[PDB]
């Protein structure tokens, strides 16, 4: 009779069924957390490693959210009230509590809720004399691109020349989600990498440390297979 209208929640959160999220208790998603080297990390529990990696990646990115409700739940997350933002991730990605989710799939959905912060330029080059190399610049906070330093082949033109795809520039701040099969480095340089340790971790590339839940391990990027890279001011 006297509730916030449903369209008020949709404006607040930016998706049409937000009232159905807003009515739900979020307290089952209040995972234990600690602040480890200045960032909020979730203790490993209930297959939540994918949530920890998503939220640590976002803290390396430093996003500005487009919608007030996201901004509010994010500010609460960083100050230690984590449940609402964590539930929001399970809700948006569509993962049962207790099941594993895919970090890159989740980050990909979050792009529309975040103010654009960077751009990535990918060249698809060929030596063919009939076909032309192409260049495409994607602008956002999260974008799909090969995270392999020297690029990768991408099939052939009909004249039998290889196409090669490669990141040739990054401006601003952006997370690149790896596009193809998982491979060893060298990787495009960034501040942090989402990686596989049999589960998700996040590697800080300036401190050379790996977050595993709330634990921290000094190790090297060479020991890891990265699925995404967080790049800051180029
Ligand atoms: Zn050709």
């Amino acid at each position: 009779v006297n509730t916030v209208p449903d369209v008020n929640w949709s404006k607040h959160f930016g998706f049409s069924d937000a009232a159905a999220f807003a009515v739900l208790d979020h307290s089952k998603f209040a995972f234990d957390s600690e602040v480890v080297d200045g960032k909020r990390a979730l203790a490993d529990s209930d297959n939540n490693c994918w949530v920890n990696a998503t939220c640590l990646a976002l803290q390396f990115l430093k996003p500005t959210f487009k919608y007030v409700g996201w901004e509010d739940l994010w500010n609460k997350f960083v100050t230690g009230d984590v449940a609402g933002f964590v539930h929001l991730l399970y809700y948006i990605e569509g993962v049962d509590k207790g099941a594993k989710g895919d970090v890159e799939s989740t980050l990909s959905k979050l792009d529309k809720y975040i103010v654009s912060s960077g751009s990535v330029t990918v060249e698809r080059s060929t030596l063919c004399d009939r076909c032309n190399s192409t260049v495409k610049t994607v602008t956002g906070a999260i974008a799909e691109a090969s995270v392999i330093l020297n690029g990768h082949t991408d099939g052939h033109c009909p004249h039998n020349f290889e196409w090669r795809v490669q990141v040739i520039g990054v401006k601003g701040d952006i997370i690149l989600l790896h596009s193809g099969s998982l491979l060893n480095g060298p990787y495009v340089y960034g501040d942090a990498y989402v990686a596989f340790s049999g589960h998700y971790t996040v590697f800080d590339n300036k401190l050379s440390k790996m977050y595993d839940g709330i634990k921290c391990v000094k190790t090297t990027l060479d020991t890891l297979v990265a699925s995404s890279v967080v790049i800051r001011n180029g």
